[PDB]
């Protein structure tokens, strides 16, 4: 149970990336953990809203990269997609608290979340094009629709980051806040905010604000499945996945 801690606290689960060296990059075994610990959590009724977390200073620098380079997986069938599936279909509060670097996944599971805490120099990314890969977590469909074309195109088809002042002021995060520790308290704090509303209709409102989306949602995921799958078997991307190790 080494790279992902999962504190129960009241009425609270926490799921805190712990892998420092690798600046928290996810492997098949995080994914699973948190697929099944989001699939179990959702089925406990002690449990009311689920953080997420890298900690003070890391959130995650995104999928592993050697896990991509030696065993390409089937997005649909493979760990990662079940961690997708599983955040997606989450019927509860998830809130992620993000310093440093969101990369890739790192910032497009956050499209999934219902509260989003980052500090003011968090570096998101989503560097799919850098690496000849393509959009994933449904964010071809997502971020356009929040933001416009041109703006979603600056950060997919160009790879631009951003820092967490710009993610508060885009509204992919809630709010801005001091780097470090106080991202997560204050994450912590909403959180408790939840704990005082009626367990139904918090669920229920957040099922009415998914549901218009949620078919559509399921066949992006699906079709960017397929074409990343394929890209990741395809020279473009070994290339330059290879490339960013012995960088
Ligand atoms: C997040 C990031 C900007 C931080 O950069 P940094 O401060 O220079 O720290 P490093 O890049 O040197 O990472 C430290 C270590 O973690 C490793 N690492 C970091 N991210 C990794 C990843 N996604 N996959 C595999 N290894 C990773 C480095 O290879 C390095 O390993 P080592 O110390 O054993 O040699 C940078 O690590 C990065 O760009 N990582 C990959 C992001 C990415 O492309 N994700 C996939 C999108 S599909």
């Amino acid at each position: 149970s080494e790279l992902i801690r999962v504190e129960r606290e009241t009425g609270l689960l926490t799921l805190r990336l712990d892998r420092q060296d690798k600046k928290n990059a996810l492997t098949r075994a995080m994914y699973s953990r948190m697929a099944e610990a989001l699939l179990e959590a959702q089925a406990d009724t002690a449990v009311r809203v689920v953080l997420i977390t890298g900690g003070d200073a890391c959130f995650t620098s995104g999928n592993d990269i050697l896990d991509f380079l030696e065993q390409p997986p089937s997005l649909r069938d493979s760990p990662v997609g079940r961690f997708m599936s599983a955040l997606l279909e989450f019927p509860k509060p998830v809130i992620a608290a993000v310093n440093g670097p969101a990369v890739g996944i790192g910032t497009t599971l956050l499209l999934h979340c219902d509260l989003v805490f980052v500090g003011r120099n968090a570096r998101l990314k989503m560097p799919f094009v850098n690496l000849g890969l393509t959009p994933e977590f449904g964010s071809s469909l997502i971020l356009p629709r929040m933001l416009g074309h041109a703006k979603a195109a600056e950060l997919l088809m160009l790879g631009q980051d951003f820092s967490g002042e710009q993610a508060a002021a885009w509204g992919l995060a809630n709010a801005a806040l001091e780097d470090g520790a106080t991202v997560l308290e204050h994450a912590r704090d909403a959180a408790r905010r939840f704990l005082h509303l009626a367990p139904s209709a918090v669920v229920e409102s957040k099922r009415l604000m998914k549901a218009p989306f949620i078919e559509e949602l399921r066949r992006v995921i699906a079709e960017e499945g397929d074409i990343f799958s394929t890209r990741l078997r395809s020279p473009e991307a070994i290339e330059a996945l290879s490339a960013f190790m012995h960088r």
